[PDB]
Formats: C-alpha cells, structure tokens, sequence
C-alpha cells in the first residue's frame, strides 16, 4: 500500500489527496516529540516513544497555543493567519505531501511557518503542500514548533525554561527528517529548509546553530534573518520578560523554581491574555518571547558568528517584498485603518518613528525623520505613510537581510536574492498596503494554480515560475535550469551584488537592495547609538 | 566746479572719468579715519582730522596689509582678487563715483569687499563703480577696512587689541558717509550697504549690531551671512589665537600688554608670514583673525540675537552662487587641481570630507558622508567632486545664509532671495569649478557691458537686469518696477520660500533652497555635535 510507511518510530497510515486532477498521498499529524505538556512546559522537547499499530496521519494536527487575532472578526485577509484547528499544548505534529506513485530518493523541502514567533500553524490553507510537492515532484513536509512563552521563556541558568525550546521543537523535527524521510521516497542528504518572517529567521539560525547544521543540505529565507532587531532577544532581556509575566500572573518571584511552578500551573489561555504586557517599550513589529542569546544554541553573538563564518557554508536562496511595513502600522500605529487611505499627518509620522524604532534616543529619532522626510513636500499624506512603511520594511526586513546576505556571502557557497513586487489582482487588503509581508507565500505554494481562487492566467504563471525556482534550487543549489533558454537569476556576489524582481513583467535583474537605506539601519544608526 | 567738493572734513577735488561712450566724476582714497599706524595697530579707528586745502581724490588709495595669494602667478582668475595697490596701514580710504551733473538727493550704496576678513581691497578692477554709477544713476561708494590680524587680533579684556576694529573701520566710513554723502548729492536717509563673501558676513553684522543700525537703510547679502561657521570666534577662542601668534613671533606672552607691545614692533609682513599657523585645525574655508563674539559690537550669540528679533528690521536682498565650494577645494584639498577636471577618488572625498567641517568628530563626518554619498555608485570621480563642493558650498555659505534668511524674515519688513548659476562665457578657471564664489560680482559691476571685456550679448543683458534689481532695490525696497510688464521678483516668505534663479534664461521661480540640505547642516548636525 502507497498509503502505508513503516519509520523507525512505527507505522503510518496516510491519505490519498486530490490535486490539479490528480492525486498525492499526505501523512498529515505526525508525532515528532513527546507532548510537551504538564511539567514539561517550558523544557527542552524529548523525542516521541516508538508506537505499535499504525499511526492514523489522515488528518491535520491540533495547532500549538497562542494569541488569536481578532481584530477584524470574519475578515479573510487577517483570519487565514489565524489557527484553523483546535489548539493545544500537544502540538509537536509535521506533515508530508509525497508524489505518487512514491519517489525512491528525492529532493525533500521542509516547511517553518512564520508569526513573529508568537503565533503560527502548519495547518493554514496558505500552506497546503500538495500543490508545490505535485507540480515539482518534491517531498515537501511542514513541522511546527511551541510558539510565545511555551516556546520562549526564558530563565537563563534553569535547566526548565532554559529558552529557544521553539528552535529546539523545529530541530528535533529536522531530526525527524533526517532519519525517516527516505522512508517516504525523501532523500535525507537533499533536504532544503525554508520558511518565511519569523520561519525565515529560524532558517537562519539553524544556518548559524552548531547542533543544527547537520540536519540539513541548503536553505531559503523568505522576508526574515536571524539577525532581524525582533527575532532575538539577551538573556538579560529574557529573563526580565520571563519575571513580568510571571508579576502579571501573581507568581511567587523570590526564585525560578517558584516562577516556573507558578507558570506552570496557569492554564495556556492565561499566559496569552497577559503575554503582550511584557514588552520593555511601546513598539511595534517587536514581540515578547523570541529566541535568546544563550552561548549554547548560539554559542557567540550574532554578530560575532556573521563576522567570524561561524556557520554552515552552503547554498541559500532568500529575499523580501516590496512592502513589508504595512501589515504592522495597520496594526499598531495612529492614523492607518484597513478602510481609508491611511494618509498620514506630520504628527502621526513623528508618532509611527517612535513606534517604530522604540529603541533610539532622541537624537536616533532625528536622523531616521531626517532620512525618511522630503523636506521640499513634508505635509504629503501619502509620502508620510509610504516613508513610514519604508521605515518599518528597512528596519525590521529588509535592511537585516541584507546585512545577512552581505556577510554570509563572503563565506558561503552560492546567495541568490529576490524581490518580490507583485500586488495580487485579488488581494483583500487595501491598496496602501501594496505588497504585504506574507502575501509571496501563496505563489511560492501554488495557490494561483486552483482555479476556484480567481487569480489571473498571468499570476498562474507567475506562480509557476516560482515553484520552479524554489524547487530547483532544492534539488541543485541553482534555481536555473541547466541549459534552458528562459532569463537567468544571477548569483549575488559581493561585488556586483545583483538580485531579480519577481513580477507577472518580463525578469529584470537590478544591484544593491536598497543600499542607500541599509547603510543607514546597519552602519550609521546603530554608531550613533552607542556613541550617544 | 562739478569735481570740487566741500565736506564736514574739508574740500576735496575728484576726477572726471570715462565710462560706456560718457563720463561721469570719481572721488577716489577719501580718507575717513587717522592712519591706524605704530601704537594705534590694532586700536579702534580715529574720525580723521579735517584738512585745510583740497584733498586730491584722483587716484585709488593704498591696500590694506594682507595675505597675497601666489598659488598661480601671472593667472588672472586668481591676481584678480589680490591687492593693485601698494599695501599700506595706512590704508583707512573710501571712493566715490557720482553721476553727472551731480545729482541733488539721490539713493546711496555702499560697497563692502570679501576676502575671508583676512584680504580684499576696495580698488579692485571688478570693484569699479563707474558703470553701476553711471548706468544707474546711483552714488556709489566702495569703503576699506583692516583685514587679518590688523582688523581681527582678539585679547578680549584690553583696550588696545580688543577685536572687531575692521568693523568699526566699515562702521566710520558709514558714519563718514551719512555726514557727508549729501554734498556730493547722495541721500543720507537712502543708503545700502551691500557686499560679497566676508562683506556678505560683514553687511549682516551691520543689521545686528545695535551701534551699526542707524548708518544704513537697507542691505544686500551676496554669498555671505553673519552666522557663517567662518565669520566669527569666540573671545578664548580669539585670544588662543593671537597668544599663538606671538608664539610664532617669539614675543613675550607674560602679559596682554607686553603681547601687543611685541606685535605692535613687528613689520606687517612679518605677521602675514606666520597668520595662517595659528588655526586650530587642519582645515579649508577657515579664516584666523575674524570678527569676535564680545559682548559690545555684537551684545549676545548671533543665534540669541536672530531668535529674539535683535536686529534691524528693513528689506533685505540676498542669495548665493551654484557652487560655492570649489574654490576652497581647488585651493585647500587633496585631488583637485587647476589643470585637470579633478575627478575625486573615494580616499580623497574621505580626506576632503574632514577638511570641510574640521569641528565635527568621527560620528559627525559619518553623518555628512552618509547624507552626500550616492551609495549606488560611490566611486564616481564626479560624484565625488561635486559631492564635495556641496558640502563645502552647504556648510560654510548657503546653509548659514538660509538659516539667516529665515530668521531675518519673521521680523523683517521684505525679504528677496535669489540663487545665481550662469558660468560665464570667458571664465578662466577649469570648468569643474561650475559658477564660483564671486563671480556674480562682475555682473552686479556691469563689467559685462564693457566691450573689450568678450562677454555676449546675453551676459550684458543679464548684467542690466541684475544691476537693476540692485538698485531698483537700493531706491525703494523692492528690486521690481512697479507697474512694469517684465516677470516678478517675488517676495520670500516663510510660507512660500520662493526665490528667482539668475542666470541668461528666462526668469523662473524656485521654492525651499537646498531645504533638505539645510536641515542636516542648521538642525541635524549640530545636535549631533552637540549630544555626543
Ligand atoms: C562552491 O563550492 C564548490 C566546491 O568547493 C566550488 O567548486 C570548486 O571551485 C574551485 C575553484 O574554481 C575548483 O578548482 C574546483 O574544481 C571546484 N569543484 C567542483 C566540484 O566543481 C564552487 O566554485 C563554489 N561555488 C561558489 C559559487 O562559491
Ligand atoms: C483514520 O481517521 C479517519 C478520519 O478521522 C477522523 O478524525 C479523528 C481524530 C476522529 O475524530 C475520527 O472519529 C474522525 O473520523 C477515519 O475516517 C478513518 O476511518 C481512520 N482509519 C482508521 C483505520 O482508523
Ligand atoms: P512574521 C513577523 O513572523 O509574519 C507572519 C508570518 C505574518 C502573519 C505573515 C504577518
Ligand atoms: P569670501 C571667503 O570673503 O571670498 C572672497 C571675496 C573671494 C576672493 C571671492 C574668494
Ligand atoms: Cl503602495
Ligand atoms: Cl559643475
């Protein structure tokens, strides 16, 4: 039976799915950790007990705990974010799609979802493998991850809420991969790990992570970077974060054994109510518990590790959208509403700089208006908003990615960039958010591919176009197909530093990624504010 | 006799000259004070002592003692500026060219000459006053003034070198000139003062200081304003640097008095020799002995006085030239010569960047590279050259100038600014150069209606109009005909900003000079300085 694969963790029984007229087989809830629940809150994930009989995987996973966006009840653009399934602390699932009839040793593409580290599914319609995994003969296989403070706390020098469980999840799942995937027709040695905002950072920390860059053969990242200003956190700073919640909560504080105990006990729906309270500024795109900076998933800073080479020397393909701001001012700053044209005052300009860059000084505040404000048209509503969505997309997206793609460059086996700028012709979000962080991941999928979704013929295309490239870098290190007569995507070098749109228009290539402005978030701001 | 003069100081006789086809009378080396020679060196002027006989006013006086540039002998884009006269302290002179037959009450403007305060003469063949005279039926006055360590040596405190005394000499021959000017049929209620560069600065003094106020009516500013980073120093900063040219002279430095004593026994050349190693920093557009903030000619900080209304209130004229920095790169940094297009490498942009704004530190020269690199071609020769003019053009003239105008116009009474950029038909210098500082002073001159001088058709139209503007504006307050059909000159407003190019093209109406510019050098970077 095509639907029935022994692992080495015991039998499943997967599920035949139509797709595009056809079919695949999915296996679709797969255990790959023991249920991180009760006293094992907050710990490290434990490998999942060998089962007898066959494992029904015929059905998606409960999704882990988190905050649910409610701020537009019933609205599509913002409720396919949210989960779609119950949720629970027994969450530790992934899922594959596998060709059929079933590969013998094929290349393998593995799945981390985003939400800023608190929030995220790998049961969302968005990330339904069977389109890509169909059209391009891959293994594609999505794990989750514990999100918010089940994945996150923090107390650093416990042995029980250590930090980066979340990362820890994701890497056992990796494990997981590793060593059952040939089982399911995946070759264990071309495996590509890609995931978008905060599952883009997460590639790049596994890329950076010692105990991680074995697990894995070459890595995509889509609008995110291990080293972006939210993604992180000291252990100080965790530390902190892990005290407030616990004050929010009425915990015994007097030592972490009392605090854990405390947190322990609290149902998840508590932890979530009080979660956003933590927050050391009034921000925005900054969330509370995200991975820490502990010497051991990451032995050195940041920094130190991009400088240095400290990390596995590969192939990566990576890249961001055109406008990776507006989801985050629509959310949390004055001025901006789905329903108007959110043109911005002069006053909630200064108010979404502050917002937006919570950790600068006074003086910091200056030179990003200064930067960002043309002087000869200052009072333009619509130059204050598209600025302020520049500020928010340079500073937390883009301008870190290209700090990463500068530095691992230099040591790495081959960088191919992008820049996604494709507004889809049935969009549900309003026109001033143009091309929105998360919105290349339905083309990278192959939604534009199902008929009932209404896209054009020339986003099918696009779509495409896409999933080819993507897929053939999984199984080459090169999204160009040897000896074919399409436009090439050129390598990134150092030098030349060149990248590709991706639009429904003929491919053109372009050089240096918004230079002028990363010189600014990444050399010249981060100066001023050690000086001042 | 229409060239014998009566006045307050005694009889004078001038000379009858020629001019454009016509003649009209010049009185010329007028003395306005005592010879400030042996121990009155470095003294506040003395009213000159009234003659018996007739004062011979044929012929241009002596120069003042001063710096003489031999950077390019023989070359006339450079001897130009340099003294035509014998140099003398005793050199305190003014010259007057009056229509004839000699006018009954007519408007008045009075010239001040540039030179950095450390140069200039009142004889230059481009100081002529014959064809504004004559064409505009003006009286036009060109007055003197000591200049380097002469006018400027600074020991706050004393009584015998205490500063300013180049001021107070411009300020004699004002008071000279509205005591006397009505007999050789000036106006004395209608008078403008109007200069270049250090007389731009100069001028601007004038409007500030309460003991100047009364002299004048009105004023023109050409690429030159009182706040200029150049124009003026602090009393230690002006005492540091006269201790320092004793220094150099081996005086005695046990005392003020036994200072100037040592430097009152010294031949001018000897301290011209040794003048320029007294400034604190390696440095260009940096001038050693300058005006002093001392309390009585200027009462508080220009900033205070500008903010708080602490100035006369009239019309004011003024603006700058296209590239007011070339001229000191040509002069003072690495990779820009004479003779060749002086493309500038990256290191030399690096090098000249901190000659340009030597009292910045390490993150304020970050600040001004980050603002005038183009980081999509940086090592553009071209960009980099004119890159650099920018910021020494910005910083040291057009900056300072705004700054002025905008502070001037919230309690002024009219204000005209406008932005000259014709390069001249027969300019000597390299074309790189663009349109340099000084060299509208040959068209508000009317050197271009003079035949033998090769300028075209177009160039002495264009000097009509400016000369017309000018005095137009000395007579009335406002450079426009009334009831004319020609294209206006429009009033600068804080509102609106606007301001006319001037140039052999058809009139056009600009807004918000180099605002963005601006905001870095007048907002940005002084608080940067300031903070860290
Ligand atoms: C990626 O790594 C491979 C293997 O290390 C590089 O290919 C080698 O390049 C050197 C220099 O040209 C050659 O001498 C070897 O023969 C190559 N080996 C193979 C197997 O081809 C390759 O250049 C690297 N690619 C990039 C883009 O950095
Ligand atoms: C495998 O599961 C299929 C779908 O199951 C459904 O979801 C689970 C969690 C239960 O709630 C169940 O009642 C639902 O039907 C079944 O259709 C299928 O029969 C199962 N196969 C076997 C062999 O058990
Ligand atoms: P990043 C901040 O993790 O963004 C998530 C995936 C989204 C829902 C697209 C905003
Ligand atoms: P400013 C610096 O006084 O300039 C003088 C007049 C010139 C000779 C034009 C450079
Ligand atoms: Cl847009
Ligand atoms: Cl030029």
């Amino acid at each position: 039976s095509e639907l029935l694969v022994n692992t080495k963790s015991g039998k499943v029984m997967g599920t035949r799915v139509p797709v595009l007229s056809s079919h695949i087989s999915a296996f679709l809830g797969i255990p790959f950790a023991e249920p991180p629940v009760g006293n094992m809150r907050f710990r490290r994930p434990e490998p999942k007990k060998p089962w007898s009989g066959v494992w029904n995987a015929s059905t998606y996973p409960n999704n882990c705990q988190q905050y649910v966006d409610e701020q537009f009840p019933g609205f599509s653009g913002s409720e396919m974010w949210n989960p779609n399934r119950e949720m629970s602390e027994d969450c530790l699932y992934l899922n594959i799609w596998v060709p059929s009839p079933r590969p013998k040793s094929t290349t393998v593409m593995v799945w981390i979802y985003g939400g800023g580290f608190y929030s995220g599914s790998s049961t969302l319609d968005v990330y339904n493998g069977k389109y890509l995994a169909y059209t391009e003969e891959v293994v594609l296989v999505s794990l989750s991850y514990r999100v918010g403070a089940f994945g996150f706390l923090a107390l650093h020098g416990s042995q029980e809420a250590p930090g980066n469980v979340g990362l820890l999840d994701q890497r056992m799942a990796l494990q997981w991969v590793h060593d059952n995937i040939q089982f399911f027709g995946g070759d264990p040695k071309t495996v590509t790990i890609f995931g978008e905002s905060a599952g883009g950072a997460s590639v790049g920390m596994h890329i950076l992570s010692p105990g991680s860059r074995d697990l894995f053969r070459r890595a995509i990242l889509q609008s995110g970077s291990p080293n972006c200003p939210w993604a992180s956190v000291s252990v100080a700073e965790g530390r902190r974060r892990a005290v407030e919640l616990g004050r929010n909560l009425n915990c015994n504080l007097n030592s972490d054994e009392e605090l854990i105990h405390c947190l322990r006990e609290k149902k998840p729906q508590e932890l979530i109510d009080v979660e956003w309270n933590v927050l050391p500024f009034d921000s925005i795109f900054r969330f509370s518990f995200v991975p820490v900076i502990d010497g051991e998933f990451f032995p050195t800073s940041l920094e130190s590790m991009l400088n240095s080479g400290n990390f596995k020397k590969t192939q990566i393909l990576l890249g961001v959208n055109k406008d990776e701001g507006s989801f985050f001012l629509l959310y949390g700053a004055p001025g901006f509403s789905k329903d108007s044209e959110s043109k911005i005052s002069r006053e909630d300009f200064m108010s979404g700089v502050k917002l937006s860059v919570p950790h600068a000084n006074d003086l910091g505040l200056d030179a990003v208006t200064l930067q960002y404000t043309d002087w000869m048209d200052d009072n333009n509503g619509i130059k204050n908003r598209d600025g302020l969505d520049d500020i928010v997309g340079d500073h937390n997206v883009i301008c870190p990615l290209m700090h990463f793609v500068n530095k691992y460059t230099k040591f790495g086996n081959g960088t191919y960039l992008y820049f996604f700028n494709h507004r889809a012709s049935n969009l549900v979000w309003p026109e001033w958010m143009g091309v929105i962080h998360g919105y290349e991941i339905e083309f990278v999928f192959g939604l534009p591919l199902v008929k009932e979704l209404n896209y054009t013929a020339e986003e099918e295309a696009l779509s495409r176009r896409i999933m080819h490239y993507w897929a053939t870098f999984a199984k080459t290190g090169n999204p160009n197909e040897p000896h074919s007569q399409e436009s090439k995507w050129p390598l990134f070098t150092t030098k030349e530093q060149k990248f590709i749109d991706l639009n429904t228009e003929p491919m053109k290539v372009h050089q240096r990624l918004r230079v002028q402005m990363c010189v600014f978030w990444n050399q010249f701001l981060p100066k001023l504010l050690n000086a001042t």
